């Protein structure tokens, strides 16, 4: 019943379909998300986003809550997936997650390896929202509410640096996003 | 500052003296918190409740985040210390501290090898604070203000059963606990 998320072609967003996902501020703001590498712990991979404003980064797939809903819609639980297009680096699962606290840097990490359906205490960290950031994009949204007997955390998505990489984890200044169709979904609006 | 936690015999808390953490639900409400082990793990000890009232469990003494303070006072971060008069069963510490997400039972537990002082991300698992629950004891609470930039979990301690034992972790009902002080020695000023 929530309001749908809409890509930058003013479409709604499409679950099961590709859509790059792209700061909302670029310049220094950064271009698209993609799966990176900690040299320390190299699987599974990270979500990282690329410095350039032109690179968009890889797909990711929205899976919803209710596999009926054909809509992403705003403040409802989802999965998000990275669909890389070239060979796997890690056989890890491509789903996003929050990762355990790391004390090294007081961070929770979006990271991947996550699980996809299943709502449940045990697929609670693979649980995220999409909300509208003022008047400029989207945000992602930790705090899942498939488990209303859990204690969650419950906190917006920002980006911040690590070892030279651009990473996402909760934080208080939320960074926004827009969403781009990937070129398999350019093919769903034609004939 | 705010006000003093009180034990059992109305006098403050002060820190690093020894306390009976024990349930101020007696009976079916049990006893005393002490050291467990869990089947698969006997290292680190995890926070258990006995089932007897009239057990009291094992001591913990509390460390203030300013040192200075001798007082433990409620609504203030401190880090939690068991004190075993047994036998110690690990290298890891006794000090309390939140566990990662244990998916499953969907719990926060508390746990032990935490860390004393250095309030930072660092040890921030290991602060927790003391609040009045109404007119019946005081709750734990965990949530840390020694980060104010970091992210954190927010919330009471209850207790919990699992696999044969009475564990606590967050949740939304907070389990109400009085504090009694363990030795009979001189209340020696620090
Ligand atoms: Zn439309
Ligand atoms: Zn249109
Ligand atoms: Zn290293
Ligand atoms: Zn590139
Ligand atoms: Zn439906
Ligand atoms: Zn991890
Ligand atoms: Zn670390
Ligand atoms: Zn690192
Ligand atoms: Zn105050
Ligand atoms: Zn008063
Ligand atoms: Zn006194
Ligand atoms: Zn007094
Ligand atoms: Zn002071
Ligand atoms: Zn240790
Ligand atoms: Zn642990
Ligand atoms: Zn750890
Ligand atoms: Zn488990
Ligand atoms: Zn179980």
């Amino acid at each position: 019943k929530n309001e749908p998320v809409l890509d930058t072609d003013g479409d709604e967003l499409r679950a099961g379909e590709q859509y790059y996902v792209v700061s909302a501020i670029w310049g220094a703001g950064g271009g698209g998300l993609a799966l990176g590498r900690l040299t320390d712990q190299k699987c599974p991979e990270i979500v990282v986003q690329r410095r350039s404003d032109l690179d968009y980064g890889t797909p990711v797939v929205f899976y919803n809550l209710d596999t009926k809903d054909d809509i992403v819609r705003r403040s409802t639980d989802l999965n998000i997936q990275f669909v890389p297009i070239r060979d796997r680096l890690c056989l890890t699962s491509t789903v996003w997650k929050i990762d355990d606290y790391d004390t090294s840097t007081g961070k929770w990490w979006v990271t991947t390896d996550g699980v996809i359906g299943n709502p449940s205490p045990q697929t609670l960290q693979s649980w995220f929202k999409i909300e509208k950031s003022g008047n400029l994009g989207y945000k992602f949204n930790f705090c899942p509410s498939v488990c209303e007997s859990c204690v969650t955390l419950c906190n917006d998505i920002g980006r911040y640096g690590h070892d030279g990489q651009i990473r996402l984890a909760l934080g208080e200044n939320a960074w926004p996003f827009v969403f781009k169709k990937a070129s398999s979904t350019i093919k769903q609006v034609v004939n």
